[PDB]
């Protein structure tokens, strides 16, 4: 599913993402936007290390979900990477919360650092009623 901006903002808000571990809804929107252009079936294979990024948040198979084909990988979200390719984002949100429960927080995603950190992200939630 390809989410429309404001539709996604309210979806994330209803799932408990606004301020989760101090991360505003605008930051999560900026992350999904730059990671997948709001696309739940987005995927990116990393030929360099045999891992794959899955879904709207592009969560990596090496540590967060199991796809059965990444060497010595773990599954901290206790999910099949397939769960991260559903139109319903509940499972992807539960995993994203798990990622940020670690030391780096939202910084776990390099793209957040490159295009969201120290930027004006207000535009992502403006007019969404969140």
């Amino acid at each position: 599913k390809v989410f429309e901006r404001c539709e996604l903002a309210r979806t994330l808000k209803r799932l408990g993402m606004d301020g989760y571990r101090g991360i505003s809804l605008a930051n999560w929107m900026c992350l999904a936007k730059w990671e997948s252009q709001y696309n739940t079936r987005a995927t990116n294979y990393n030929a360099g290390d045999r891992s794959t990024d899955y879904g709207i948040f592009q969560i990596n198979s090496r540590y967060w979900c199991n796809d059965g084909k990444t060497p010595g990988a773990v599954n901290a979200c206790h999910l099949s990477c397939s769960a991260l390719l559903q139109d319903n984002i509940a499972d992807a949100v539960a995993c994203a919360k798990r990622v940020v429960r670690d030391p780096q927080g939202i910084r776990a995603w390099v793209a957040w650092r490159n295009r969201c950190q120290n930027r004006d992200v207000r535009q992502y939630v403006q007019g969404c009623g969140v």
